[PDB]
């Protein structure tokens, strides 16, 4: 029988979500199983669980990010440059590959959306505007990004059937780790500025693997390795949300662990 909003809220409370919390979810809807009203049921449950003073932050990206089409070039290729849509935060759909729940989050009334087209973050709650801006090119997951502010805001990572590789906040640890050999990428995104499309080319840390040994397309990357080690070494509330094995992780603690993990393994 499909899970109801009330059942999910009670499960979230059992896992340790409290009114007023700042939560970043990573969801496998397949693991959760059927929901009374589809994915919206779990969105509504998350909002109820954090309450009217709580906040949700999600990494939603953009269905049409021209990442692969511009990667490695000093400017967008001519055909891309002429016809790609500018990123419009009000209308651009979320990227399906990071979870189908994210499009429901981003379209929720009052949701705010960050300006970085590839790293776009959506937030719901009283602190949403403060969470989502600034989000500049060159600051995808590191200092000055919404992730940085999430980590300063008592953030909790709510993994609902998701694997250790899903922990986006660990890209902050990669950004700040004092290690040699860090990989960077160059790409271009089409922004809206005063109603006009402006292409911006930037470099940033490689979010597909901070060192060569973490950058195999299949993984495992550093996020996955760090998170697997952390979860083997730390008390973390675990329990069901819907049909999904779930965990509620202190974000600052896992990111600090990840910085240490990288710096212990890689020369400065
Ligand atoms: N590397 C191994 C990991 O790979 C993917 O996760 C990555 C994404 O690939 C990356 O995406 C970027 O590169 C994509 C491919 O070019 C673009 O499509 C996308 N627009 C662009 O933002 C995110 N920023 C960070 C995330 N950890 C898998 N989901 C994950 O399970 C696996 O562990
Ligand atoms: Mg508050
Ligand atoms: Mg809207």
């Amino acid at each position: 029988t499909p899970w109801s909003k009330s059942e999910l809220v009670r499960q979230l409370r059992d896992l340790g979500v409290r009114s007023g919390d700042m939560v970043m979810p990573h969801v496998s809807l397949r693991a959760v199983g059927p929901l009374a009203d589809g994915p919206q049921t779990l969105v509504d449950a998350l909002i109820e669980a954090v309450g009217p003073t709580g906040n949700i932050l999600a990494f939603v990206s953009w269905r049409d990010s021209p990442y692969e089409q511009t990667l490695g070039h000093d400017a967008p290729p001519a055909a891309i440059a002429q016809s790609w849509p500018a990123f419009d935060p009000d209308h651009a759909p979320a990227y399906p590959g990071f979870g189908a729940i994210n499009e429901f989050i981003r379209t929720y009334p009052g949701c705010r959306r960050s300006a970085h087209p590839d790293a776009s973050m959506a937030a719901i709650g009283p602190d949403a505007a403060w969470l989502v801006a600034p989000h500049e090119m060159g600051a995808a997951y590191g200092p000055r990004s919404p992730i940085a502010r999430f980590l300063a805001h008592a953030g909790k990572i709510l993994s609902i059937g998701a694997g250790p590789d899903a922990v986006t906040a660990l890209h902050y640890a990669e950004a700040v780790a004092r290690i040699e050999g860090k990989r960077r990428v160059t790409y271009s995104m089409p922004l809206l500025r005063e109603g006009k499309r402006v292409w911006v080319t930037t470099s940033d840390w490689d979010s597909n693997g901070i060192l060569d040994e973490y950058a195999a397309p299949d993984g495992p990357d550093a996020v996955e390795r760090i998170a697997r080690d952390y979860l083997a070494r730390t008390r973390v509330a675990q329990g069901p949300v819907g049909g999904a094995q779930s965990r509620l992780i202190d974000a600052a603690d896992i990111v600090s662990f990840g910085i240490e993990w990288l710096e212990a393994r890689h020369a400065a």
